[PDB]
């Protein structure tokens, strides 16, 4: 009987090894099993296999355990929906443009790349490890796993039409924003004292306007109060002047025919366009503006 020594996984952070019988696939030993994300249920073990790690759908109380403390999820599909993702994203390019990581377009992507270049300049702790481990690794240039791990996270497949701010309301709902804050105080002449305050993610988010200047001054009157690191401000696409320094990072989304496409704008020490791997420099910018980011810096 051939054999080869294999490690299985759910969460590639605790590997268990394992003899496999070279005679039969992987499915009829540990189910449906994947190598770097490619489905290799029905494949016979082969000599380059040996010593290589495979993740498996966790079917014991064990691997139960790791999947859920690493994911945060009990959802049975999880792991096959993030191997599906991965064996595409893994085929992606990754481009350093301006320092920041991005992904050269493939697969209806630019929503996710924008989404990619957003989330390296602001301050997100996630609370799955599974999030915070690739997040870290996609900050150093190894992305792959994290856009994976996002489509996993917003059940989104490749190739499906996504929405920057939408991802990153689904993301943040995954984060530690126990501590943000927004109060609402009504302004009125009669009514009295009228506060509500949103807590969490409410707080780091906001659909209507663009301008936390706007947002601050006032929203049937409302005095505001924001506490926290960071704000997502959100509009129909519209035709939009962004001043270097008054914001740190936008998302453009134009629908020609009907066809999306999103760039990011982000502003250093100029304006800067980042279209997947393309780079524009610019001094003023004007574009249909759909998302708008500040952050705090404390
Ligand atoms: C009242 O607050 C808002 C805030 C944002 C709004 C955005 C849109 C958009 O059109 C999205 C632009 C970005 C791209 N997605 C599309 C991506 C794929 C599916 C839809 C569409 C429309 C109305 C909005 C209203």
């Amino acid at each position: 009987v051939r054999t080869i020594k294999v490690f299985t996984t759910v969460d590639n952070i605790n590997l268990h090894t394992q003899v496999v019988d070279m005679s039969m696939t992987y499915g009829q030993q540990f189910g449906p099993t994947y190598l770097d994300g490619a489905d290799v249920t029905k494949i016979k073990p082969h000599n380059s296999h040996e010593g290589k790690t495979f993740y498996v759908l966790p079917n014991d109380d064990t691997l139960r355990v790791e999947a859920f403390e690493y994911y945060h999820t009990t959802d049975p599909s999880f792991l096959g929906r993030y191997m599906s993702a991965l064996n595409h994203t893994k085929k992606w390019k990754y481009p350093q443009v301006n320092g920041l990581t991005s992904i050269k377009w493939a697969d209806n992507n630019s929503y996710l790349a924008t989404a990619l270049l957003t989330l390296q300049q602001i301050e997100l702790k996630f609370n799955p490890p599974a999030l915070q481990d690739a997040y870290y690794r996609a900050r150093a240039g190894e992305a792959a796993n994290f856009c994976a791990l996002i489509l996993a996270y917003c059940n989104k497949t490749v190739g499906e039409l996504g929405d920057v701010r939408e991802t990153m309301s689904y993301l943040f709902q995954h984060a530690n924003l126990d501590s943000c804050k927004r109060v609402l105080n009504v302004v009125c002449k009669t009514c009295g004292q009228q506060q509500t305050t949103l807590k969490g993610v409410e707080a780091v988010m906001y659909m209507g306007t663009l301008s936390y200047e706007q947002f601050k001054k006032g929203v049937t009157k409302y005095l505001v109060q924001q506490e926290s690191p960071f704000v997502m401000m959100s509009a129909p696409p519209a035709q939009y002047e962004l001043k270097h320094g008054t914001f740190t990072c936008a998302s453009e989304y134009t629908g020609n025919y009907q066809c999306g496409h999103y760039k990011h704008i982000t502003s250093k020490e100029t304006l800067y366009c980042i279209d997947g791997a393309l780079l524009t420099k610019s001094s003023e910018y004007k574009g249909p503006i759909t998302d708008v980011f500040y952050k705090e810096n404390s």
